[PDB]
């Protein structure tokens, strides 16, 4: 059969052919009509039975000879005499209507289908999400209309209640009653909840217009939506999405839904609403505008074990306005007022024509309903009762059902309704157990229910006591929420490449992941001795700073909205933002290096930049309050984040807006100075003092207080306690600005000598100038090896890889290596010939020198890059070379397109030679630079300098050259000008940021560079090394200064959020919309008062007479 | 306090509320103990009791060590004096 439906669900065709009631209509002979008119008590004319078994009964006379002992005519049973056979129709109807087909579905099951098969039909066969709520509406059929007030509202709440809770709305479906009002409410809120509300019409296969159009095994039957006139039959309401048509009986009989629909209301409740949650799915009932068998149904749902609560919207119709008042004349759960038989049964007789023959039977159903009014919620329209029934529906499940507030809270948690819990569960006088609000916190975190975490923290959950090792372990291991698949991919890459079967994650492994992501020398609290010891042993089993540990959790689980929330709680907000930026950046990288499908490297790179911006914006806030305290924030050790600093974390994440911020640039400038006040001093007194040492004693140095915001070496901070004479020399020569000019003068003197060497004739032995040059480069080279093998990151292959990322270190490496090739050839060359330049090994050596010196003039751009104006232009030059590449490739092609024809036309008698490669490129290149070779253009002219080249075809080359220069100058050179004009500002801007950023690494370098410059640096190498055998900069703060700084951080974070709320609440767009909404509200009350004052006019009539 | 949180982070550094309460009626008297400590005091209404908690949104407290738990009458002698000694100060 290739279908679970075809093999499971059935039809109910009336095989047995009871004649109609007894009597023929007319038409004296009783053989034609006893066959023709006389339908079956099934409910159809005799030939429609089409009994595969008894098809030949009608031809004879019929099934079941007439007389049959009248008793045995009612003996027909839907149970017995009805062959259970396949479905024969299950598919997809449509509804040509309000601009959409508004598709739907039907199964057309029998009736006595088991109850479980529905749940299996609904969830896997139809692929429907199990709901968190079930609204079972009821009422009467074929009523005209409602007040235009109530009509708009009932939907607005019914929709809201169902969309916010993923609810099912069980209707009859038929567009002659309850379903109509449901559907008419759907279209007023359609294309907003058209994919969250799965309404279901459990209607019969009886009363319906075109039962035969619904037929068809696996069909897409195009069902109508026009009210077929001249009839009473009803239509399936278009705006429903699912139908369970019930094949039984016949047309007209519509009673076979209570047995099935009710079971569905019973079987959904035995399902668990969520995995983490143990409560069953709730069921509610909204009766509007009802009838007599509804009042039976209301009491049948209240009396049930457990009770299904009830909503009653007064004024919709009889049963609503009735019950709303009939359970108003009563004690809370007891007896009625002064004898109420007259007025109650009066309306029960007026609404329902009874006359005491059925007027007690309803009143007896009423007095049972009032035994439980706590479950009959009633929506008092007029006096703004519970605001758009969603509260009234949902709170009815939270009104009296002797359910603990823990269960009242979880239910809101599964619904994702905070407003309900805060206003109706966290009510005054409410009382809680000890870890009920803890278990509710564990659920809200695992479920990513961020707004409930807020509600519980406020109401008094404490994360210091809540969070524990095993709980925090669980939060990583849960598969009951929006997990991150990639966390395991990072764990298995740090463990050994493998994983055990289930592998409940450990926190030491989380610690290992963070170290891999945070990189460098980051060592996490989870991989430390004490944690590694205590965890083996698993207040001791708490955490001192739990929101640092959950921020990490939320960021490794890719739970950003929870991360942002948790970030705003606790301390060290700027640091946490920078750690989050680094975690996400490193996660984004390994996602970009994994063959998985959902790359998530722009989602993570965007989350990194979101926290990156937060750190930058907190820095600006701090800088606007106090510059000196903001600079301290960049460099204080954190002690909860591996003793790093906020600046080092930002540099780790390559976060340029933070490092290029003027606060960070102000600090870097102060560290450049050292102890020197370079506001009272001038750069020429520094240079003068490097050459005149005794002038060191007449500079304006800085006090220990002026240095309070500046990180220092341990040796440098001990000489702050006082300024004696020898301390002042220390302060000078250890300042980075001094080391710079002290190395810059030595470098300039190095180039003057090396320029002298290459320009002056070279003898066998190197001159004194050449020896000094070699000493510089040798010791300069050792100095570079020192810098590499003492950098940061432990791993050589990472130290290597970072250092060779800088342009000038690649060039310096080439410069140093090429030099000693040159010195080796120059010095190692044996002179067999007395005239130098007869010895080629010598020449190759000298020519390497003359080319190696280019590297050393270009390194002056690195020194010049220390200036704020010059440095960006140096960075621009390299960026513009990269960007202009393809314009230059096109120019190179134009050059060859001219060069090859020119040479071929003018030199037709050439043998193969490498000079051909020169000649096709040489003159065409120099043409770009203002050389037209004027007396070589027309080689056959009298003024030609190439008269022997005159020959056939040579008249073509001036035309070629004219075209060539048009293309190069008039087009390509000016395109390049236009290129540079138009990208200048964006390249200059990027280059300023890069200049400012690379200023960190430059200034930090000169704190570890020796005092002495590269010729005399060898002493600082030998001595320092030898003194180490005989045996970074930190900010030092007093305990009171740590206090005042931690308070400064907190104050400025508070200012930061206040200024945002007040900037958003004061914008015109926000004031227009609050004005918009408040004018919307008034426009109701203005009219409402308008109606009241028009009904105080009713007073004027009655009062005055 | 409930009025403070509806106007907090606007006047959180200008209003110095002071609770001159006794060292009697209070939930965790022993958690408040500790010479120069940063005692992490709770804010959950400890059920199954009548004892009261220090309202969180206050900034200063003068707890009055006397008597015992339950007796809460030793504030009128001190709090009133503060109301008398501030007035003898010159406003500016
Ligand atoms: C004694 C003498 C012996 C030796 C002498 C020879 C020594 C040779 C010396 C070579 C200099 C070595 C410098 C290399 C620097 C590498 C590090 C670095 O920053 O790289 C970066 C720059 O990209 C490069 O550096 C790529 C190479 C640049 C061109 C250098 C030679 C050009 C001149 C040759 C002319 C020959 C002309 C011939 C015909 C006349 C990496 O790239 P990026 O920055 O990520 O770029 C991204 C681009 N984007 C923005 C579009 C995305
Ligand atoms: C992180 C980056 C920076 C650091 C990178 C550092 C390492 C970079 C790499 C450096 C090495 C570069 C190559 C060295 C020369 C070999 C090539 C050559 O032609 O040699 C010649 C000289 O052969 C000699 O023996 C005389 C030279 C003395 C040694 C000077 C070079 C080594 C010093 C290194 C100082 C640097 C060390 C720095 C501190 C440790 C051999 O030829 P010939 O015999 O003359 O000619 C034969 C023909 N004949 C018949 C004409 C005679
Ligand atoms: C506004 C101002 C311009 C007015 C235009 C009027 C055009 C009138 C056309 C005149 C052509 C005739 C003149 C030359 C007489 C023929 C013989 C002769 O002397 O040949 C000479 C070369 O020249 C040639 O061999 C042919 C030149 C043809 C191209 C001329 C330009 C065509 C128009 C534009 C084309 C561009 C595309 C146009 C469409 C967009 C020989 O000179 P030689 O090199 O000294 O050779 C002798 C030495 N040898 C024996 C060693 C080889
Ligand atoms: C799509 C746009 C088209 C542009 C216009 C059409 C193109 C221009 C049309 C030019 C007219 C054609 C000239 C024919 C002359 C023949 C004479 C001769 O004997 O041979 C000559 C032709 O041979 C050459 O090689 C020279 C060709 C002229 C090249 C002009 C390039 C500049 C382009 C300008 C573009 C700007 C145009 C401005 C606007 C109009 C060479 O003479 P010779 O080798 O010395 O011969 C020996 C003679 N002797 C003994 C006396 C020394
Ligand atoms: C620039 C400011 C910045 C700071 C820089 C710091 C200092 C670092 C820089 C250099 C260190 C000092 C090196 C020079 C030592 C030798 C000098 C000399 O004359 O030698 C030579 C001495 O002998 P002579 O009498 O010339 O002998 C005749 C020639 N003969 C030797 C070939 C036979
Ligand atoms: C590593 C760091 C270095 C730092 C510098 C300090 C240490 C170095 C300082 C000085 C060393 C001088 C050694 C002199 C040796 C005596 C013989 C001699 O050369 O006589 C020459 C006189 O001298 C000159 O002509 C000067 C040549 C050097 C020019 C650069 C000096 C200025 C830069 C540095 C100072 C200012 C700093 C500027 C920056 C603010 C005459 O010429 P010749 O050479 O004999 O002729 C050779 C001809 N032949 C080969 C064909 C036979
Ligand atoms: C005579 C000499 C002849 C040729 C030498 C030409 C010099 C290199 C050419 C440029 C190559 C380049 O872009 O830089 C590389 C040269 O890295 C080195 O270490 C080069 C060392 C000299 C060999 C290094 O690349 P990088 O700068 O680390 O780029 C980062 C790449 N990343 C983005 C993938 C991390
Ligand atoms: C990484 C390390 C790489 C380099 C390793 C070391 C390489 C070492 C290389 C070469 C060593 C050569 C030793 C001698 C070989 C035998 C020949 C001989 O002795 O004499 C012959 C030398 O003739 C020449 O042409 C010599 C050219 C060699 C220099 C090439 C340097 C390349 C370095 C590039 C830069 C690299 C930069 C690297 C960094 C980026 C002839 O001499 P003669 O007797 O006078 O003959 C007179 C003839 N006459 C009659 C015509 C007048
Ligand atoms: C015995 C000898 C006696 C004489 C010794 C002394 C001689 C003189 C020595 C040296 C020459 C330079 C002196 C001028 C310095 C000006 C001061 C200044 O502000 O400097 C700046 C330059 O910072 C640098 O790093 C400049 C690097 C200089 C070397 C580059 C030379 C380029 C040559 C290639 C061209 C070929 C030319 C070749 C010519 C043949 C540093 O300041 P800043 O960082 O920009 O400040 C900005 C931040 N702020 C706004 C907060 C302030
Ligand atoms: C003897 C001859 C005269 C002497 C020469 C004069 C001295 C030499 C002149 C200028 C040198 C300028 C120094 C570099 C400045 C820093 C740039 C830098 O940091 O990285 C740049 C890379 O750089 C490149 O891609 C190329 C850099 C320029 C190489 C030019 C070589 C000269 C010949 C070339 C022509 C040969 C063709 C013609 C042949 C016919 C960055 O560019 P980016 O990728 O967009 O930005 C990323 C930056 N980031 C990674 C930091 C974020
Ligand atoms: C596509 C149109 C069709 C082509 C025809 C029309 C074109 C216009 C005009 C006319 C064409 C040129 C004719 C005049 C020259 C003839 C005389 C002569 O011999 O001249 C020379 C050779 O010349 C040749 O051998 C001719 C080569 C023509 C190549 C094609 C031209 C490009 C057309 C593209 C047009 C695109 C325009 C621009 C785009 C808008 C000189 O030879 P010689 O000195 O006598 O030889 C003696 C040698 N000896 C001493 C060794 C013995
Ligand atoms: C896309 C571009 C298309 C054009 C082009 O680049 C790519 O294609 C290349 C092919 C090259 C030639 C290949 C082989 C030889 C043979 C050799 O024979 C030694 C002779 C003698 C030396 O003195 C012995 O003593 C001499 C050189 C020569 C002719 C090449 C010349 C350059 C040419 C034309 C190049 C040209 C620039
Ligand atoms: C192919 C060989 C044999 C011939 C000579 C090659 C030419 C093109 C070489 C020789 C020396 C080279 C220069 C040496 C030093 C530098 C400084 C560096 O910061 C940029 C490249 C630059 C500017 C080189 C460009 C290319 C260069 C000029």
């Amino acid at each position: 059969q290739k279908s679970w439906i075809e093999s499971t669900l059935t039809k109910r065709e009336c095989v047995y052919i009871i004649p109609s009631s007894k009597d023929p209509h007319r038409c004296l002979p009783g053989c034609q009509i006893c066959q023709q008119l006389v339908r079956c008590f099934c409910g159809r004319l005799v030939k429609q039975h089409a009994c595969f078994t008894a098809s030949l009964a009608m031809k004879y006379s019929d099934v079941k000879l007439g007389e049959h002992f009248n008793q045995a005519i009612e003996e027909w049973s839907v149970e017995k005499h009805t062959e259970q056979s396949p479905t024969d129709a299950y598919g997809v109807i449509n509804f040509q209507g309000g601009s959409h087909s508004y598709r739907a579905k039907y199964v057309r099951l029998s009736y006595d289908t088991k109850p479980e098969i529905i749940l299996q039909l609904l969830l896997k066969e139809w692929q429907m999400e199990l709901p968190k709520l079930v609204i079972s509406v009821h009422g009467g059929m074929q009523k005209f209309e409602l007040h235009p007030r109530i009509k708009q509202l009932l939907g607005k709440g019914l929709i809201k209640a169902a969309v916010t809770t993923g609810a099912w709305i069980l209707t009859g479906g038929v567009n002659t009653g309850v379903a109509k009002h449901v559907g008419d409410a759907l279209k007023e809120h359609a294309s907003r909840s058209s994919r969250k509300i799965c309404t279901i019409g459990i209607a019969p296969w009886g009363v319906i217009e075109n039962r035969n159009d619904l037929v068809g095994r696996d069909v897409v039957a195009p069902y109508q939506t026009l009210l077929n006139p001249l009839s009473k039959l009803n239509v399936l309401n278009n705006l429903h999405s699912h139908f369970i048509l019930v094949d039984d009986g016949t047309v007209g009989k519509y009673g076979a839904e209570v047995r099935l629909r009710r079971e569905l209301e019973k079987t959904i409740n035995q399902q668990r609403i969520h995995a983490r949650i143990g409560q069953g799915v709730p069921v509610v009932a909204l009766i509007f505008e009802g009838g007599p068998n509804v009042i039976l149904t209301v009491l049948e749902y209240l009396q049930e074990s457990p009770p299904v609560p009830v909503v009653v919207c007064e004024g919709t119709g009889r049963a609503a306005d009735l019950l709303a008042y009939i359970h108003k004349q009563t004690e809370e759960g007891g007896n009625l007022p002064d004898a109420a038989e007259p007025d109650i049964i009066s309306t029960i007789k007026k609404t329902f024509n009874f006359g005491q023959s059925e007027a007690v039977h309803l009143f007896q159903t009423m007095m049972e309903c009032m035994k439980k009014k706590e479950l009959i919620t009633v929506f008092h329209i007029g006096s703004e009762d519970h605001q758009d029934i969603d509260v009234a529906i949902l709170t009815a499940l939270l009104k009296g059902t002797n359910a603990s507030a823990f269960d009242q809270l979880i239910l809101t948690l599964a619904w994702d309704r905070v407003d309900i819990a805060k206003n109706h569960v966290f009510v005054y006088g409410q009382q809680w157990l000890v870890g009920s609000l803890e278990q509710a916190m564990l659920d809200a975190l695992v479920m990513d229910r961020v707004s409930f975490v807020k509600l519980l923290i406020e109401n008094g959950v404490s994360m210091h006591k809540f969070l524990t090792i095993p709980r925090l372990e669980e939060l990583y291991n849960t598969k009951q929420g929006p997990t991150n698949p990639m966390l395991f991919h990072l764990i298995r890459d740090v463990k050994q490449g493998n994983l055990p079967p289930g592998y409940k994650i450990t926190l030491i492994d989380i610690g290992l992941v963070i170290e891999y992501l945070m990189g460098g020398t980051y060592r996490c609290t989870y991989t430390r001795k004490r944690f590694r010891l205590i965890y083996n042993s698993l207040e001791t089993k708490r955490f001192p700073y739990p929101l640092n540990e959950l921020l990490i959790w939320a960021c490794l689980m890719k739970r950003q909205v929870m991360a942002r929330f948790l970030w705003q709680h606790g301390e060290e907000s700027m640091a946490k933002a920078l750690v989050a930026c680094k975690i996400y950046r490193s996660m984004a990288y390994e996602a970009k290096q994994s063959d998985l499908v959902d790359d998530t490297s722009e989602e993570l790179k965007q989350y990194s930049n979101d926290f990156g911006q937060l750190a930058v914006e907190l820095l600006e806030q701090s800088f606007r309050q106090d510059e000196t305290m903001a600079m301290k924030l960049l460099t204080y050790e954190l002690k909860n984040w591996s003793n790093s600093t906020c600046l080092k974390l930002a540099v780790s994440s390559r976060l340029r807006p933070f490092v290029a911020h003027t606060c960070t640039q102000m600090l870097l400038s102060d560290m450049w100075m050292g102890r020197l006040n370079m506001r009272k001093n001038s750069w020429y007194k520094v240079i003068l003092s490097i050459l005149v040492p005794p002038a060191i004693l007449m500079l304006e140095y800085k006090t220990k207080a002026e240095m309070s915001h500046i990180p220092q070496s341990q040796d440098a901070h001990q000489m702050t306690m006082e300024l004696p004479i020898t301390r002042k020399f220390y302060a000078f020569y250890h300042a980075p600005i001094v080391k710079f000019w002290f190395n810059t003068l030595a470098y300039l003197g190095f180039l003057m000598l090396y320029t002298f060497v290459v320009l002056v004739k070279m003898e066998q032995l190197p001159s004194v100038q050449e020896w000094i040059v070699i000493a510089y480069i040798f010791t300069y080279a050792i100095e570079k090896v020192r810098e590499v093998f003492m950098s940061e990151a432990g791993k050589i292959s990472q130290k290597i890889k970072v250092w060779f990322s800088d342009y000038f270190n690649v060039s310096d490496t080439i410069a140093i290596i090429s030099f000693f090739v040159g010195f080796g050839l120059r010095f190692g060359a044996k002179w067999n010939y007395i005239n130098a330049y007869d010895n080629h090994v010598f020449v190759a050596g000298r020519l390497i020198y003359c080319l190696n010196i280019i590297f050393w003039y270009v390194r002056l751009l690195d020194f010049l890059a220390v200036n704020q104006q010059a440095g960006p232009y140096v960075m621009m030059i390299g960026k513009m070379v990269a960007n202009m590449f393809y314009i230059v490739v096109i120019m190179a092609l134009v050059l060859l397109s001219f060069g090859v024809p020119r040479k071929a036309i003018l030199y037709p008698h050439e043998e193969p030679s490498w000079s051909l490669a020169k000649d096709i490129v040489f003159h065409p290149y120099w043409m770009i630079f203002g050389e037209v070779y004027a007396y070589e253009i027309d080689v056959c002219a009298n003024d030609s300098t190439l008269p022997t080249i005159c020959g056939p075809g040579t008249w073509l080359t001036p035309f070629l050259q004219a075209v060539y220069l048009f293309v190069q100058y008039i087009i390509m050179v000016n395109l390049l000008i236009a290129f540079f004009n138009n990208v200048y500002l964006q390249v200059k801007a990027i280059s300023n940021i890069v200049w400012k950023y690379q200023r960190y690494h430059f200034i930090m370098a000169y704190h570890e560079k020796p005092v002495l410059p590269p010729p005399l640096i060898i002493l600082s190498h030998i001595v320092s090394l030898f003194c180490c055998v005989c045996k970074g900069p930190k900010l030092f703060l007093t305990e009171e200064d740590q206090k005042k700084l931690h308070d400064f951080e907190e104050q400025c974070v508070e200012m930061y959020f206040d200024e945002k709320d007040d900037k958003f609440n004061s914008g015109s767009e926000e004031r227009i919309r609050v004005t918009f909404e408040r004018v919307e509200q008034m426009s109701i009350q203005i009219k409402e008062v308008g109606d009241r004052v028009n009904y105080i006019k009713r007073s004027l009539q009655s009062l005055d007479s």
